[PDB]
């Protein structure tokens, strides 16, 4: 069927067989092999042997280090210019801008970043032709969600990065069994390249191939394509992790009547043996991993982790909002993780874990800010920049965005249902932020519509990065600000429509704030495992207990409804205080923010909830 060789790349295949691929997977591979011109094609099978060989080969080539202190753990150090998501180079392509993002009244949108098809085609043509010369194109067949879950979705990621293959093995279900489940079905096309064809035009920094100048992370939801170039890091390269499971998935969910959210899922069991599942959307590094892996301090309470980052949710036939964790691993922020803050996370990462941009002890161990483990005299620290490091230095030993990548099955409190194909029934949805002033420990929404407004109005103190210096308070609606797959106003409309589904078992909605400070700057609430005392109250409110008092912002716990025994003197007046003056300012800021950033796409229900909140505050 060819006059020469076709687009038959069989001669370059060093693992697997092209003849064994479903026809459309094969066309995807060969079409992109022609474009990108890899030296080799490796069709991943997902086997332990493949994984071990891959790691051993990366070690030999100097791309990763084996950490000799642990069982099968590895360290990658990156080029300092490739250490995080780059928001300003992450884009969504649609025919109409407004389908992707509301048109902001001033400045740049904070809620999305559109690129025209025309501009994207020009960007694509300047990057991908020949970009894998000299390299292997890996074909990663992967399932987001348990294989054969009705909520699962399948992608194929092409990458030139073996780091990406190894990380994707942990973070997704991948290999031959996914191709067998796919058959001739639809899949999400995921194309990635580090953008460094051989021979190198510039020297490598830390043996880490990237192209910072040309980095571009693009999404084409209508084409079911994700196309990422020039970064090997995290959410730019592991295309399941944000591009697929939030950005593409949230647009599919809008089309198909489900939800793709930035939420942890936990199961909580009380002393009576009653269990509920909760979902929580917290702006990142607020303690998602912390809540989902909590060791509760209250006797007889248990928390089990279904997921710590992404939730796919859909109503079942009985009206329960069912959630699955579509991932297979945790890609957690390393700094701050310790035996005191998160002993379960520490147990998880003891083995079979890939670390990125943390410090290394002369031991062959790992280190970072906040690890809270002293080292023996003489044990030294190599920073993530491959330099000797002493605490005296201004710089951190580990990058602030450094990561562990670890199998979910190794979490010592992984929920028995964490892979159940039908998902777990969500009875509560928790929104949070870090707010040093004004916002009390916990409150409960007055209605579904109020609950959606609570999510839409979320703000949080975030550590200023390459966009800000110091802490900054930013709007992060539904903890989804960087992740919306489409116009945020339509996303709110989609949430609001859930109230209209007949016989829906709508979860209770709450907001929490672990980080309120008192008049001279100290934390009012100890947090960590003591947060179980707040989950207890939510649990009782889901059961309809008469434990709540009405306030202008929502229901709060009645006096003495919280178990505070053992906490010493809690300043309840300040912790649970509601200031008219603070809340007048909060509602005015939310009004300005929604008008500027959402304007004509804001649902009238949300504007009504703002109006109503304004009025309940006026009457204080």
């Amino acid at each position: 069927p060819q006059l020469h060789n076709g687009l038959d790349f069989s001669a370059k295949v060093i693992q697997g067989s092209l003849d064994s691929l479903p026809q459309e997977v094969r066309k995807f591979v060969e079409g992109n092999a022609q474009l990108c011109q890899p030296e080799y094609i490796h069709i991943c099978d997902g086997s332990e042997e493949e994984y071990g060989r891959l790691l051993a080969h990366m070690q030999e080539e100097g791309v990763i280090r084996k950490l000799k202190k642990y069982d099968n753990c590895w360290l990658a150090l990156t080029d300092p210019r490739d250490v995080a998501r780059i928001e300003s180079k992450t884009v969504i392509i649609t025919q109409e801008q407004r389908d992707t993002v509301p048109i902001p009244k001033s400045g740049q949108s904070q809620l999305g970043r559109w690129m025209s098809e025309e501009d994207f085609e020009k960007a694509f043509n300047a990057r991908f032709p020949g970009c894998m010369k000299g390299r292997t194109m890996y074909v990663i067949p992967f399932s987001m969600g348990p294989l054969g879950s009705p909520l699962a979705k399948i992608g194929i990621e092409l990458t030139d990065s073996p780091y990406v293959v190894a990380s994707m093995r942990i973070m997704t279900r991948m290999g031959t069994s996914v191709l067998e489940a796919l058959g001739d079905g639809e899949f999400i096309k995921c194309l990635h390249s580090v953008g460094c064809p051989l021979p190198l035009k510039k020297p490598l920094v830390n043996n880490w191939a990237c192209n910072p100048e040309l980095t571009l992370i693009a999404h084409l939801p209508d084409r079911r394509e994700i196309i990422s170039f020039g970064s090997g890091y995290g959410g730019n390269s592991l295309l399941g992790k944000k591009c697929f499971a939030l950005r593409i998935a949230s647009r599919l969910a809008k089309e198909e009547g489900w939800l793709a959210e930035h939420m942890l899922i936990l199961g909580i069991t009380n002393p009576e043996g009653k269990k509920k599942y909760l979902a929580a959307a917290f702006p990142s590094a607020c303690g998602k991993t912390n809540l989902a892996m909590m060791n509760p301090t209250l006797p007889g309470w248990k928390v089990e982790c279904v997921g710590d980052d992404i939730a796919w949710m859909k109503f079942d036939a009985q009206g329960n909002l069912r959630a699955i964790n579509p991932e297979n691993g945790f890609f957690g922020v390393a700094p701050g993780t310790s035996v005191k803050t998160n002993p379960n996370a520490i147990k998880t990462i003891q083995k079979n874990t890939i670390f990125t941009n943390v410090a290394e002890t002369s031991d062959g161990g790992v280190y970072w800010e906040g690890i809270d483990e002293p080292l023996a005299p003489g044990v030294t620290i190599t920073s993530w920049k491959n330099k000797e490091w002493r605490p005296q230095d201004e710089e951190p030993c580990a990058h602030p965005n450094s990561r562990f990548c670890t199998p979910a099955s190794q979490c010592p409190i992984i929920d028995p249902a964490w892979e159940s194909p039908e998902g777990v029934p969500i009875e509560g949805i928790i929104f949070g932020g870090r707010r040093p002033a004004g916002v009390p420990l916990v409150y409960e929404a007055l209605s579904w519509q109020h609950g959606v407004f609570v999510g839409a109005a979320m703000r949080s103190e975030a550590t200023a990065a390459a966009e800000h210096k110091g802490k900054v308070i930013m709007h992060d609606p539904f903890a989804m600000r960087p992740f919306f797959g489409y116009n945020f106003g339509k996303y709110l409309a989609h949430w609001l429509s859930m109230a209209h589904r007949p016989a829906a078992k709508l979860p209770k909605i709450f907001h929490v704030n672990w980080f309120r400070k008192d008049k001279n700057g100290k934390f009012l609430w100890p947090g960590f495992g003591e947060n179980s005392r707040v989950l207890e109250w939510m649990f009782g409110r889901i059961e309809g207990e008469d434990s709540a008092k009405l306030t202008p912002i929502g229901y709060v716990p009645k006096e003495d409804a919280l178990n505070l025994k053992g906490l010493g003197d809690v300043n309840v007046e300040e912790l649970f205080g509601i200031s008219k003056e603070f809340w007048e300012k909060e509602v005015e800021e939310i009004d300005k923010y929604l008008e500027d950033q959402v304007n004509a796409d804001l649902p009238y229900e949300i504007e009504r909830e703002l109006r109503a909140l304004k009025q309940r505050i006026s009457q204080m």
